[PDB]
């Protein structure tokens, strides 16, 4: 009676800003669960009014710049970013990011378009 099981099969897969999400299609409250894949970076600067943004590492290498800052990451380093931060990020990484609570495009504002040959990646 519950679907429990997500695939990447039947999941939406799209680009933004440079990244390639994987939405499953899960819905719960507390939290949305998504994988990124980014080549070079994420090409804009946003940030979330509601949600935490937590950055799991799988593979690869990156730089997140949140609020500015510089914030050097590895495979298997976990970065937490607190609601109200400004978001961007270079690299060649893959990840598996966690929106909490559930992500909600209407919490989120955009500040700026970053350009794609400011990525060292
Ligand atoms: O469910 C989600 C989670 C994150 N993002 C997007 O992922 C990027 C940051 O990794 C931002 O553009 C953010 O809006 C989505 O589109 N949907």
């Amino acid at each position: 009676m519950t679907k429990y099981k997500y695939t990447v099969e039947e999941s939406e897969r799209f680009n933004k800003h440079g990244i390639d999400l994987t939405v499953y299609g899960q819905v719960d409250p507390s939290a949305t669960v998504v994988r990124v894949s980014v080549e070079r970076g994420h090409f804009q600067e946003f940030f979330n009014v509601r949600s935490s943004y937590t950055f799991y590492v799988v593979s690869g290498q990156g730089v997140f710049y949140l609020n500015s800052e510089a914030v050097p990451a590895g495979a298997t380093d976990l970065i937490t970013v607190p609601p109200n931060t400004r978001i961007h990020y270079f690299g060649s990484m893959e990840m598996v990011l966690t929106v909490a609570p559930a992500f909600n495009e209407q919490d989120e504002r955009h500040v700026r378009f970053i350009s794609e040959s400011e990525s060292p990646y």
